[PDB]
Parts: structure tokens; sequence; C-alpha cells
């Protein structure tokens, strides 16, 4: 019924799948509020797709059918869940692992809207009011596709009094205690806006444990909850873990217990990641791989950290405190930051310093964090191992 219409030659994008509905590349007189569905068309009145509203940035809101008779409703949804769901057997297969994501927003049909589950406990996020409109035929079809022991959620958009939490089904007691990689964490469903671990990094944690940590110091900042140093602990010799938030100790302590792993044999400090390469320097400490996962944004106080403007910061404080025959494990979570840039960025910094260096991995999203293949910053996360030599 709501209309709105393409700016000519803008059409191309939106005919060859292109998801995000940008405010720039549309006109509408129909009043636009989130919740509305509302039809793409050409200047010259050709239907191209059915989107809702939801506004982010530049973005007006998501493609959701190119199926002018299709309804959004339940049974819309049943469909799009019963394919994620079938498109993730690989997670139900697979043993050490209890904790992924079952829908990742625009890579599985709905923008704005994730599911994640935590071993039985559904985490559903909402990225917009817009999307929130949705909530009771989403849940149905939830119910109707998902089996779960309970549903959390929360809300990820601004000025909203409401943030989310418990849904329906059983509530249980916080922490629960997770699986992945055959290690345990501890998960909070219900405080703050993170649960204690982010699931998109399953695979580069694996990775840092299988080829970079055996016997070796690693050095993990931007800890939060020390996950990288939990699954490194089991091979390294010691991990040493920095994060700014003073919670993070005794959270990254706890971890380590889960695990059958003294946290009295492994170092946790609670400071800025720039200090510590001062202390670490001054103190002549030196480690074998250096994980980096920075907050795309940062502020204490007056200091603030930028993922674009800082990062050739964080690779020189790292590498002075790096052994000679050592890794750099890289990585951002900054969708506006695309690979390319990322990479670029690191080879500049490196070739700079005059070390040797050669990236030997370079990994993105895993597979129950579906990316979609007409939009480009749905794959927002880098990580890149880097082995130096100086
Ligand atoms: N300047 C700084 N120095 C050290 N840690 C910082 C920091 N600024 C923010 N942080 C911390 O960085 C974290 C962002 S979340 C990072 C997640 C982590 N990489 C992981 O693998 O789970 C927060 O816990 C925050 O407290």
């Amino acid at each position: 019924m709501k209309i709105a219409t393409l700016n000519k030659g803008k059409e191309t994008k939106y005919f060859n799948g292109y998801p995000l509905i940008e405010e720039e590349d549309i006109y509408s007189q129909d009043h636009l509020k989130e919740g509305d569905i509302f039809q793409i068309v050409t200047d010259k009145s050709q239907y191209v797709a059915t989107a809702y509203v939801g506004r982010q940035h530049k973005g007006l809101g998501w493609v959701l059918t190119y199926d002018k008779a299709q309804e959004i409703n339940t049974a819309f949804f049943v469909k799009l869940f019963n394919t994620a769901l079938a498109e993730r057997d690989y997670y139900f297969n697979i043993d050490g692992t209890n904790a992924f994501r079952l829908f990742n927003a625009e890579g599985d049909g709905v923008g704005g809207l994730t599911i994640d589950n935590y071993d039985g406990h559904l985490l559903i996020q909402w990225y917009s009011k817009g999307i929130y409109k949705f909530k009771y035929a989403i849940l149905e079809a939830v119910r109707k596709v998902f089996d779960y022991k309970s549903i959390y959620e929360k809300v990820r958009f601004k000025d909203s009094e409401y943030s989310g939490g418990f849904v329906e089904g059983d509530a249980p007691e916080f922490p629960i205690v997770i699986e992945e990689n055959f290690t345990f964490y501890n998960v909070d469903l219900e405080d703050g806006l993170m649960t204690g671990i982010f699931l998109d990094q399953k695979e580069v944690r694996k990775k840092l444990r299988g080829q970079y940590a055996k016997e070796r110091h690693v050095l993990n900042l931007f800890s939060y909850t020390g996950a990288f140093s939990v699954i490194a602990a089991s091979e390294a010799s010691s991990t040493t873990s920095v994060d700014l938030a003073n919670r993070s100790r005794s959270l990254t302590e706890e971890n380590f217990g889960l695990n059958a792993i003294d946290p009295k044999s492994q170092y946790i400090y609670v400071m800025d990641t720039f200090d510590f390469y001062k202390y670490a320097a001054r103190h002549g400490h030196s480690y074998d791989t250096i994980v980096i996962d920075p907050p795309s944004f940062a502020r204490n106080k007056k200091r603030t950290f930028s993922v674009q403007k800082d990062y050739d910061k964080l690779i020189n404080g790292a590498l002075n405190i790096l052994s000679s025959e050592g890794t750099l494990l890289l990585c951002t979570n900054a969708s506006v930051y695309p690979l390319k840039q990322f990479k670029n960025t690191i080879k500049k910094t490196l070739e700079e310093s005059g070390v040797d260096y050669e990236l030997t991995e370079v990994m993105g999203l895993p597979k129950d964090f579906k990316t979609h293949p007409h939009y480009k910053p749905s794959k927002y996360l880098k990580a890149v191992f880097v082995n130096i030599r100086h």
C-alpha cells in the first residue's frame, strides 16, 4: 500500500538483491513510520521490492520480500526461521559446542533481527523500533520453529526505557554455563548489553588454541571476560589478560575456574591497554602471541579510542613487547571498517616498523553468522593472524 520511489539510476543494486534501503536512494510521500511495510518502485512504477521501516544511520529499512503477494506475517517468519535453522545443521551435530547463532539479521532474511542459542536459552535482539512492531508475529514463529528452555530479549536501539529481559519459558539463574570448542564460559542474558561472550569469534578462538598457544606467553588485550585467554590457557604456558573494566577480573577468574584452571597460574590486569604497553615494556616483558580485539570506539573520561584512527598505535605497542618470533592476532568488528582497508593499515604499520611479517590467516564471520552476499558491511568481523620476525 505504502510506496517509496527510487531515485533515477539507483535501481540496479536493488534489482540485484541489495537489502538495505538507503535514505539517499529513495523518496516517499507516504509518511513512512517505524514499523511500516512499504514497496520500493522505480520512477516508472515498476515494483522492485517490499521492505519495512527501521532507521539506522543513512538507512531507512530492510528488504523483506520480492513477492508482491507475500504478506509479512507469522507464516512468513516461520519460513525464514526454518531455512535459517536448516542451514545450521552442523552446529547441532558437533560435540563441545552448545551455544551459537540461529538467525543473523539480513544474512538470514531480516535486517535488524538476531536470535542466539545459549544452550537452550534463546536471546532475541531488536535493532530498531521498526522490527519490534513485529514482535508478536515473530514470537509465534519462534514457538513454531525452535526448541528452547527460555526466551530472553534485548532492545538494541535508542530512546526505549524498556531494555529487554525475560520473555517466556523456564527462567534460569544467571550466570548459566555454556560450552564452545569444549570450553566452558559463564553467560548472563540479563545484565547490561553484553552476554559474557561474543559467539562470532568461535572459530578465531579455536585457531588461537590450536595453532598459536602451545607453550607460549599469550597476551589478550581488551579481554572482556577473558574468553581468548581461557581457551588458550589449556595450551599456553600462561596467559595475560588486560581489560579496563573492574569486573573483568573476577569474570575472567571465574571462567578460568570453570575449565579447571587455577586463576593464580594466570596473569590478570585491570588497566588501559595503552598503559599496559608501557608497564609491560618497562618491566621487559615479552609475549609470543598478542591478541588485540578492541571495541570500534571507546571513551575513558578524556581518553578516547577509535579503531579507525588508533589501530596503528595498537600494533606498534604490541610489537614493542612481542617476541622475536611472535604472532599478532589483530581483530575488529567494525562494519564501517572494511577488510581491505584493515589489511592495508596492518601492512602499512608493519612496513613502517621495519619488521618481517606474513599474514598467515584471515578469518571472517563463522557460518552461524550468515552474511548477505549483496551487502558487504554484513561481513563485519576481521581476524588477521600475522607472524612476525624482529
Ligand atoms: N582503553 C582500554 N584498554 C583496555 N581495555 C579496554 C579499553 N577500552 C575498553 N576496554 C574493554 O574492552 C572491552 C570491549 S569487548 C572486547 C571483547 C573481547 N575482545 C573478547 O574476546 O571477548 C570491554 O570489556 C572494555 O572494558
